[PDB]
């Protein structure tokens, strides 16, 4: 029927209420305030979605024991209806054939309509799904892909239960017995001036 | 108009539809029924959101081919709403700062403002990605890390085709041959009392 | 109100305005269009999660600066309330028990309420969470599985910055040394006819 702009004094997070106080001068009190105030959410059996409603944000409020229904506008006296901005959005916020989530355009989940889905944050730090790949992208440096039934990482350092590989590709156990530097002692020998190579290990 | 405290008998999970039967007294009948009675879905062109209504499940319904329309509220003759239980929630399931994925306090997808992203169950398995880094939770005992363009994994024997990394970082390929174990046939020499040490690999 | 079927001529997708065009002939025009009409989106904060409506598109308008409110329906002179395809649902798009993002029958997310989390496509491609594993799926011939405190990779190379394990577990660093078909080099001994075998590296 009739409405306000309204700022959220308060929230209550389990109740799905919020206290409310109009931004205007209405119509004696001048900026009325509206208590236990109900807003949709979204879900449906046992699963739901979340969204970080806080004392701060702006709406607008319309009207004329223990919940809770999904859909509280026009069949309660009164609901509260969150106005985000969303002007601003770049194609990463909203797209024409991707769904995305997204939070405060820092994290993201985007799902494509052909195949190809993305877990990301504005820092770089992603994790990736195409038709054919996995691949996990750390922005300092490494990157590790699923691909063709092969696995690979390159980047720095590889770190194994104390096992470490360099950037360039060479290996020591924890014990620092390197694969490419290690030698063996050799008993019972006459020792001479000659030099003979040994076989393949046993 | 008016509305009712109901009961889901069944679902058809292709017409997006419910079988209700009141839960109260109404007003000859007692229980009425309500048939191909419609809902509520999160959707948009080729995307959607869909949440697990079942039967058994309480709600309210509200009145006075092909679908099928995503808000059937006030231009249906009738319509179903879940009245979904949120009293007890915990910061998990609810929060002031996080979008929050999440089915029967079971599972969770969170994203935060600041860059955190965590994929999880109740059991602590855990995928997580923080401005500067991933990680992997293994609640058994194991965890993969991507951070500073280097990879760690810390926990129990790792295995690659066949080729083992004990917890301690000690390596055995699937031959059996290991790292730091392994010793090498040496040919054509004179059986002496001496010993010398072999330079590194060839 | 009153409602007509509609096609979505153009989206702005700053807005969250569309362009529409009546399907079918009106009561002077025949086939109206309608300007700047907004339609629901869901969030509340600093979050928000984005559906792919687009040009193309079908659904249906209601009637009788910057934003944005997330319903706008009944408080605008008119909205857009998309008409999407559902009664083709497979137990993918639409279940019981599964909380489930998806788009276009090509990507999906599914949490169910036990403690399984599923990430993947319909190429197979699969990041899978349940109460004591995760595990990454490639289509190709991959399998990484963190699970009892251990991680394990079975399908075809792996390679870390160079260094090569093959499928059947066999590994040589980027060098090209090989811990089962290395050799050392001895120096200092008499050639003779005997063959003595050294003792582990050092
Ligand atoms: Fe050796
Ligand atoms: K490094
Ligand atoms: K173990
Ligand atoms: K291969």
């Amino acid at each position: 029927h009739t409405s306000l702009p309204v700022r959220v004094i308060g929230v209550d997070y389990g109740s799905k209420t919020v206290t409310l106080e109009s931004i205007v001068k209405n119509t004696e009190i001048d900026y009325p305030t509206f208590h236990d105030v109900p807003f949709m959410v979204n879900g449906g059996g046992t699963g739901r979605i979340s969204f970080p409603i806080k004392a701060g944000d702006i709406g607008v409020v319309v009207f004329s024991s223990s919940g809770t229904l999904i859909q509280p506008c026009g069949l309660y006296p009164a609901c509260f209806i969150p106005k985000i901005a969303t002007a601003t959005d770049s194609s990463e916020e909203v797209d024409s054939e991707k769904v995305i989530i997204s939070n405060n355009k820092q994290t993201y989940a985007s799902f494509d309509p052909n195949g190809n889905i993305s877990v990301y944050n504005t820092q770089g730090m992603k994790i990736d799904m195409t038709p054919n790949s996995i691949v996990l992208t750390d922005a300092g440096g490494g990157k590790l892909t699923l691909q063709g039934g092969t696995m690979t990482y390159k980047g720095g350092t590889v770190n194994l239960n104390g096992l470490t590989i360099t950037p360039d590709g060479r290996m020591t156990d924890s014990g620092g017995i390197g694969l490419h530097t290690h030698t063996h002692p050799v008993r019972g020998v006459e020792t001479g001036g000659s030099t003979v190579t040994s076989d393949k290990p046993n």
